[PDB]
Order: structure tokens, then sequence, then C-alpha cells
């Protein structure tokens, strides 16, 4: 695949180590491997008997024959096991293929152009861009007569990304379920990203099989009818294997989000309380031929002065502040006959259960509380916003829309398995044609490159 | 009473919303019915025999006709709870005629001019008083043959400022009492300002008996020694009636008191420690014809530099901070001792005794001590204070005057009721002649609006 | 002495009061005086076998006699005590004259010159300066018919900072001990420093005897291989008697940094974790004929934009924050398997062991992670740096060693002792051919204030 070849090379430097993806990858594995044994223990070998006392771990530790009999008591276990098994197994597989790849191509990178590997963090891609250019100076592979050029390069990368920015632009891709009271909601977990990318590019069934060109098939006009049903088709099938597939990636995600979470349920809810970007702006925002490394740098620059707009010019509420003042009080008022009567006997054991909740409401209600120039950043954001989407209103919920809440991204991700079918029953099937017809007239055919969007030039 | 009616159409929209009204007054009533029967419940409910053990809380709650012999066994509470009654039920009156009036004011509001409730959050107010010249322009109401203007309807609203900010440049209203080493205090609690309130604008005993006009009396030139023994005997009743007040009023803000401070006394003392603006700024620091709104604003941009000034410049300390250094040297070597000797048996019952004294003192001791341009911040805090009332001493020491800190203030506030008589009767009472003749030779009267200050023009 | 009058002169005003000295003595004597008695209180009264219970602390107190015979048990402790008493009553006296002559110098300073106590904190200095000038102009001494001027009074003052300055700047003074793997080694303890002000400047052994004149005998070119054996001797006795003094002296600052560590151990490690300067910065950084105060001010004006810019351009290393996530995931991991399991009895003893390293594993681990111009921070900084001692790397290594760590910096003064001859008998005897040359081409004499470097000029 002439495309993999860019993109490998763009791979290898992005990762800033062979050694690192080596790592990444065994300790990926580890990882997996690491939570499905340690669940299985903890939900077959932990003993709940000994330990409530209803003592060292090692003594409450079951004997190892014991553990045989009590994950022999139940088969469904045993098939989970299995399928989890087979799983590793074939990640396993494509991971060695992978590195075993990328063994060979850093081989290559080393021979062409001889940079250490410790010197590779030290190079700003712009001189690979530059060596590149003089491989084919000097002829090194005959790739083409005319020498590739900075564009064709971009391209060769990014054709799949160009399709999905032009593709969001027109607005299909973002999920935009009416809701009933009224508004738009936006639904763009890495459930559906995944299962377009299987649908579209990617994949045996994709309509760009390899993605190398598109077929004849689709530029006659009068095959667009059965073309749309045969996609009626395959969207149907392929959300009936979502469907039969959603209950174990849902509890795969929520034993990992239970992790996630749990790890800084302890720290203060500050990081709990900040907020990063979220999928859908990085999918609106992505300007055309851009790499993944430009685009994080905007929005790493771009990061302070939105945050600040949002938390400069938020619309005052009234009803929502006086309500918040008169439960902090009254948890306070609370709070202070509880402590007046604890401080002066340890053996109470029922006010020491009120008290912890009682707490938790006052420190809910203090951050609630609100407490003591918009224009100018504004301005100073969309220096970096670039693009874009009562006036305020509406820009404080643009700004508050494209930028998400990080537990309300994680629900999004948790809600994913569920509502995976739902969407493509639901949001792609009606609209078929339009789609198709979309890819007929916005495809630009090109010597060597091949096939490129209008929207891109 | 004119001035009453754009009294409320500016309270109107200041509290934005007229449900957000009638909230605050059900839910202050709610405050002080709560206050009252929580503390009569604790003082008279609450068994500390079985609490004590010397257990669920409701098991621990003794039967309601035991309560109620012990309710009856004093004769003192009867009387407080029926004050605490009469207070309640006037204030209950009081409120449902405000209410009362403020609905028919809203209907005329809309009546006149069409600005739906969710409206009025978005109008800056500007508008506001467009439409009320459009109002007179169209002849909605016919008040006056000439046409109200800007500087009418604010003093129409803002008499009483005008005559409190007069006074208070001429230095008679704060009070000022010697200190015996020297220096000059301050002493501006409501409680003072209520006083100075029902003394000189509202009430039966004002001299401004609804405030319309000065009465012709007061013009007179001969008249001015009777009136001055007149003004005597009022000032005498009235810190007599005071004094006889005196001690409900203190209990009330004792209970109160406490309950803002445990409130935050879990909390970290950093709000604590924050430092907000004092009614004595309030005072100073207003312009003429000034509304309340505009005022919150320029203090709330000239909060921060304010800070950043006093804190910057703070004069230096040699012997607080070494004497500080060694506080928190022998804090720090005793708490050695201590922790050494406790990380290595629990049942020491005496260490932990000491251990957050030491503690306690440790962290005073900590933040005591100090750590590692003036002009610039003093010349942007000048640029919003507008007016002011060694020479960086003498700055410094009128910034951390002109803003006090959180503790004084409350504790001033709570000194106020014992305070209350003493400085009416020692300040005000010896110069009532030119408190007299500054009303007699600073009004001026015009056509329509009536009486205005001097100062104002 | 002439140049101690200068000296004292400049230390009164530095710090800030007469009674502030003679306290801060006092009070160093009394601390001094008890580290002593409680370490040996606490090692030689405290009973551990009523303590341990295997009740009051005045109980726990064994009666007088019994501590008398159990301090007579060991002989060692009784010359411990002994010498430090002396070290004790050394010091008391020295003290005693340094106040005494402090006094004196006092009362001429106000018979000469007539500013209050309370007045000095407001001269910056340079008054003082003035008012010396006038004082030549008047004819008050007798100092040289020349009057003197701003330079030499400089001079007599910072003749030996202008010699150690010149030293340092040769490469000579800091010792550079080369590491196995590579690289450059600082070691600038106070130790050294009082070692080399021993040996070179003030001492009965020094060179300078009294630091008025350099020797007659130094100048001779033919008799520098005899100075030199002689230095040779100097110093080979004087690193002997150093390692005889090493044990007590390592004590000492095992005990001191003991307290100093416990004092911050219970607060958070970000006091811990902060950046504070080196004696290695404030020796290269000076610049000629500089006064404390100036370096203090420059460096207390270019502390932060230092931090900045260290804080900004750190190098990227990806397997260490590789290596950070994963660790920490695991960390998370099983602190939720441990969490989940200690929420739903008290009584197990043993999951609480691992519950605080467990927590402290994943504290370590969140605080090493990495997270989301230097060109205009290293601008600003040097703007202020003035001197200066892969070119992103070299500078970042650079900042860093000229800013050490806090923790560093104590650590490197604990190992001092151990250090303290090793370092003079490798670095310094070798190259003495050198040293003699240095001080004998770069002396200048002039008339009046006698011998000045080279370089100052």
């Amino acid at each position: 695949n002439l495309d993999s070849f860019f993109t490998k090379i763009y791979s290898y430097h992005q990762r800033n180590g062979f050694a690192c993806i080596l790592l990444e990858d065994v300790f990926q594995l580890g990882q997996f491997i690491f939570i499905v044994t340690f669940t299985t223990f903890l939900l077959r070998c932990v003993d709940y008997n000994v330990l409530f006392a209803n003592v060292t771990l090692s003594d409450a530790i079951l004997p190892s024959a014991q553990c045989a009999e009590r994950i022999r008591s139940s088969p469904l276990l045993v098939l989970l096991l299995v399928l989890a098994a087979g799983f590793w197994l074939v990640q396993l597989l494509r991971s060695v293929c992978n590195l075993f790849s990328y063994w060979d191509i850093q081989v290559f990178y080393r021979e062409a152009l001889h940079i250490p590997p410790e010197e590779l963090s030290s190079v700003p891609w712009a001189e690979v861009q530059s060596r590149l250019l003089a491989l084919q100076r000097s002829g090194g592979l005959c790739v083409q007569p005319r020498p590739l050029t900075e564009l064709d390069i971009h391209h060769r990368i990014l054709r799949y990304t160009n399709y999905q920015v032009a593709l969001a632009n027109k607005g299909l891709l973002p999920a935009r379920c009416p809701l009933p009271w009224g508004g738009s909601a936006a639904f763009l977990s890495r459930g559906l990203a995944l299962n377009v990318d299987l649908l579209l590019f990617r994949g045996p069934f994709s309509l760009f099989r390899g993605g190398w060109e598109l077929p004849h098939a689709y530029k006659r006009s009068d095959q667009r009818g059965a073309l749309a049903a045969r996609w009626g088709r395959t969207v149907l099938l392929l959300a009936a294997l979502n469907l039969a597939l959603s209950p174990l990636v849902l509890a795969w995600q929520v034993l990992h989000v239970f992790y996630s979470h749990v790890e800084l349920l302890r720290r203060e809810p500050g990081a709990l309380g900040a907020r990063g970007w979220s999928r859908l702006a990085r999918l609106q925002l992505r300007h055309f031929n851009e790499l993944p490394h430009e685009l994080r740098a905007r929005l790493a620059r771009a990061y302070r002065p939105a945050a600040a707009f949002l938390r400069t010019a938020a619309p005052p509420a009234p009803l929502r502040t006086l309500l918040a003042r008169q439960l902090v009080f009254f948890a306070g008022a609370l709070f202070a006959a509880l402590l007046v009567l604890t401080v002066y006997v340890l053996a109470v054991e029922h006010v020491l259960t009120a008290m912890t909740a009682l707490g938790v409401t006052a420190t809910v209600a203090r951050s609630f509380i609100p407490e003591e120039a918009p224009q100018l950043l504004l301005q100073t954001a969309l220096a970096h916003m670039h693009y874009l989407p009562g006036g305020r209103d509406r820009a404080y919920r643009q700004m508050a829309q494209l930028l998400q809440y990080r537990a309300v991204s994680l629900l999004e991700e948790l809600l994913s398995p569920l509502l995976t079918p739902l969407f493509l029953l639901f949001w792609f099937r009606p609209r078929a044609l339009e789609i198709i017809d979309f890819f007929h007239h916005f495809t630009v055919d090109v010597a060597g490159v091949g096939d490129i969007c209008s929207f891109a030039l």
C-alpha cells in the first residue's frame, strides 16, 4: 500500500522512538491481560466470608484446589475467558505483524537518511521533509517520473481526513437527534466514529476497498438507487452485528471507566472539574491538508483564552443563585448544630453517619454558588479558532458545545455501546441517497495521487 | 409618595424578577422562623443525659409531653417566644403589603411598556430610561407640564444618598473617638446607620416627615436654639429606646454570627482571610447622583489592584518577623519531638491533646511570617477610586482603613448593640447646632423637584 | 582595623536595629543551648518502658535521682556535654565582644549623625553615604588628607569579595570533580567556603594576616617554590584538623537538618518542592564592587522569569513519561481494588498497612508525570542575569545547575562534613604554584586603600 508507507514514516517520528512503540505495544497487551486476570481473580478467588469476620491476606487466600472447583462451578465464565483469550491472541498477532513491519521501516529509514535514534527527537520533522525531497532529487526510488511535492505527500496521508472533514462540513456526520423540549444534541463517541470508518474507508465491506481509488460503479448516475439499496442492507447487517456485540464491549467499558474514575475519586474534584477538548471540536476545527500535530499545537495554544472567555461572560441566573444561597445556609446551620453536638463522646454511632452526607452537601453548595472584557477574550480566542461552526447567548452556547466537560465525555463513552446501533439505524438509513450523491459530485480525479475531494483544492 | 414610585421601578429591575422578590421574602420569613424554632428546640428538647451515655437519635428524642412540661418550666422562654412571634407577624404583614404593592407595580410596568419577565434580565436598564422618556413624550402621565429629565429622575430617587454623602464629606457621620495612645477609629456598623436614618430621614420623629420637603420652621434663623434643644431631647429618648432594646438584638446577632462563622470554620481560613469592602468605603467613595449598581461595578473593577497595592508595599517590620522565626522554630522542634514519640502506641491519651494545639501554633506561625512596582499599583487603583480621603505610611494606612478585614467587620457588627447608645450620646448631642446649621445653609429649593443639597449641583 | 569600622557601620544599617542585633544574638545562644539540652533530655530522661505500656506525661517522668544515675551510667556523654558547654562559652564571650563593640559604634553613629532608631528603617542607605561625605567635608575625622570617595569606601569593605569573585571567575575556586560517566559536579557547601576563608583571608594561618596588605615575601619571584611548599604543608595540617573535627559537626548538622526537614514534613511538599538560589549563583553572578543588598534585590527581581523559563522549555522525555503512565495506571488499579475492599469492616489490620504506601506511590506517580515562548523568557531572564557562566540543552543544563533544588542543597549541606577534607586534599594541593602566580600577577597597589585586584578596576 503506497499510502501506508508514508503513514508509517509519519507515525514513526510522531511516536518518537521505535523502542517507544515496542514498549507501548507490549505494555498495552500486558495491560489487557492484567485487567482480565485481576477481575477474574477478584470475582473468583476472594472469599468475603473469612475477610468480613462474620488477619494476613495470605491466610485469607483460599487454596488453589478450592479455586479450581469454584471456577468449575459456573460454565459462563469459561466462555467469557476463552473469548477474552481469543481477543488477546488476535491482538497479539496483529501487534507482532505491526512491530515486525515497523522494525524494517526503521531499518530502511536509517539506511536511506542515517539519523541516529537519539537524534530523532531533536529533528523538527521539517528536515525529514527536506531529506525526503533531496531523496527524490537524487532518485532514490522511482515514485513516478515527476518528483513528489508537499501537497502530494500531505494528500497521500490525509485523503480520509479530507473526506471526513468535508462530510462533517456538509453536516451529515454529527448526530443531531432532536431534543423533545428543544435544542440540538451531539453524539461523536469513539464507537460511532469506528463504525463510520469501518463502513466508509477501511474494511472488506467498505466503499473504499483498500482506499486506493473510487470504483467506477459509483460514477454511473443510473445505478444510484441500486447502490443505495445495497448500502441500506449493508448498514442493516452492520447494525445487527453491533447490537449483537454491544453487551461485552459495554461491560469492558464499564470496568475501564470504573478504574479511571475511582483513580481520581480520592483526589480533589479540581481535576474532575477541569474541561478538555471533545472530538466534535477535533472534527469541525481541522483545516484541509492538516497533520494531527499542528492541530494539537493550535488547540494547545488556544486552550487558555477559550476557558477565560467561557468563565468571564457566563449568562446571569438569579433563581439558581437564590436557591443555592438558601440550600447552603440550611446545610451550614445543620452542620453547626451537628458539630456543636459532636465536639462535646465518640460512641454516638449515628451522628457520624449523617456528618459525611451533610459535609458533601455543604461542599457541593459552596462550589455551586457563583461569586464576584468578554470582547477581547473572544477576539484572542478566535485568533486561533480560525473557523467557527441574543448573540451572546448563542456564542456562549456554541463555545460550551465545542468544549465539553470531562465527566460528560466519559458518560458519553459509557453510553456509546447502547446507542451504537440506534443512531446507525435511525440517522443514516433514511438519508441514504444524498450521501451517495455527495460522494458522486464532490470527487475529483487527478494524475498520480488519484481521488481527491473538490473541497481539498 | 412620588419618590416611592421611581424607587420601586428601580428596585424591581435591580431584583431582576417579581418571582425572585416573592421567593426572597417568603424564604427570609422562613429563615427567621427556622432560626427561632431550631434554637428553642435544641435548648428545650435535647437531653444531654441519654446522649452522653453517662443509639438512634429518634430513640434519644424524648416524648412530646415531657417537652411540654420542660417548656412550661420557665416563664422567661414564654415571653421570648411571644415577642419573637409578634416580630414575625409584624414583618409578615409588612412583607405582604410590600409584595401586594409590587405586583400591581409590575402589572403597570407590563401595561405601559410590555417587556416579558424573561426579557428583563437582557435589558441594560438604559432602555428602561429611554422607554420612560418616550412615555413622557407620548404623555403617558401628567407628571408636571415639563417632561422629566435624567437629572430629575436621578434626584427623586437619590436625594437621601446625596444628603448622606454631603454630611459624610463634611466629616460628621463617621464616628472618630480618639484612641488613648493616638490615632482615629471608625465605627459605621449597620446599627448606627439605621439609627441615623430613623433620626434624620425616615420615621415619625424624623426631620423629614415623609421626605417630601424641608419644613419651613428650620429656615428661620432665630429658632435654631429651640430646635437644637428639641433635637437633643429626641436623641436622648432615642438613645434610651435603643439601650432598652439592646440585649435582644445583641442575642440575635450573636446567634446569626455564630452560624455564619461556624459555617466557614471547618473550611480553610483562606476565605476567612479574604478582604472585602467596608461601609465607610461605600459612603466616602460615592459620587453625587450615583446609582448603587454603577458604584458596585466600579468597586468590583477596582478590587484587585487595591489588593495588589496593599500586599506589595507593606511597611517592613524586623522585630515582628524575627520573633515569628523564633516561635516557628520552637513550635517545629516541639512538633519534631512529639511526632517522633508518636510514630513509634495509640494509647498515649495525652499526646493527642497537645497534637492539635501545637499544630495550630505551627500553622499560625508559618502564615504570620513574611516572605519574598507600588507606584503603578497606586496609579491604577486611583484611576478607578476617583476620589480619595512618611507619605507611604499615610497612604498604606488609608488604604487599610478604606478596606477592612472580614473578621474585623463581623466583630464590629457584633459589638454594634453595646456601642449603639454610647456613640449617639457622646458624639452627636454636643455638636447639634452645627448639624442644624449644615441643614440650614446647604439646601437649595428648585421648582418641581423641591429640596436639593447645594453639593449635588 | 580600618576596614572593620566601615564593615560594622554597614552591618548596623543592614540589620536595621541595635536592639535587633542584641536580641538576635542572645536568642542564638539560647537556641544552641535549647537544642543541646532538649536532645540530652530526650536521650537521657525519656523512659520508653512505661510509655509503650509493654497516663499523664508527668507521671511518666522519672525522678531526678533516677536521671542522676542514668546520666552517670555512661562516660562519653559527659565529654560531649563538657565540649558543648565550652563551645557555648566561647561563642558567648565572642558575642559579648561583638555587642559591646556594636553599642559603642551605635553611640558614635548617634553622636556624629543623629538619626533616631525609629528612623533607621526609613533611610535608603544613600543618605547614609551622603551624610558620611558631608562628614569628610566638615573634617570630622582625619582619614587621609584626600577626602574619601565612593570607590574607596566600596573597596575598603569589599576587597575580600573582589578577590573571591576574581578567583571564581578564573575557574579555580568551585570544585569540579569529574563524573565517572561524564559531566561536571559543583560543591560549594558552607564548610568549604569557611575553609577557604580561614585559609586565604581571615585567621592566624592566612596569607592575608589581618587583611591590610599583601606581605612582601610573596612579591619575590624566586621564593615561589618555597612559599608553595609552605602552603602545601599548611593545607595538609588544615585538612588533618578538619578530618579530626568532622564527626561532631556532622552530628550537629544531622540534628539541625532533622528538625528543619521534619518541620516541613507534615506540610505539603509544595514548599519542599520549591526552587531556591544556590551559593554558586551568589558567587559567579556578583559584579565587581557590589554590596550584598544589591545582589539580593537583583535575584529577588530575577527569580520569577528564570523559574518560568525553567518550567516552559524543558526537554522532552518519551520513555520517562511512558513509564510514568504505566506505573500510575497500575498503582491506580491496585488503589481501586484496595479501596473497594476497604469501603465494605475496620478490623482488617492488614489492608490499612499498604493503604498509605499505595497512596504515596499514586501521589508520586501523578506528580512525576508531565502534562500540557522560551525565547522571551530567556531574554527577560538575561536582562537581569547580566553575566552568564544542542544549544537549548546546554542552556537548560546551565540554568538548572545555577539554580539548584532545595532538598538537594540540604543534602549537600548534610554531606559536606564527610567531603570536607577530601576535596581540600585532592583538588587544591596539586595546583598550588598556579594559585600563587594568580595572587602574584593580579595584585595592584594603590595609595591609601592599598591592595586591590586587577579585575576590580
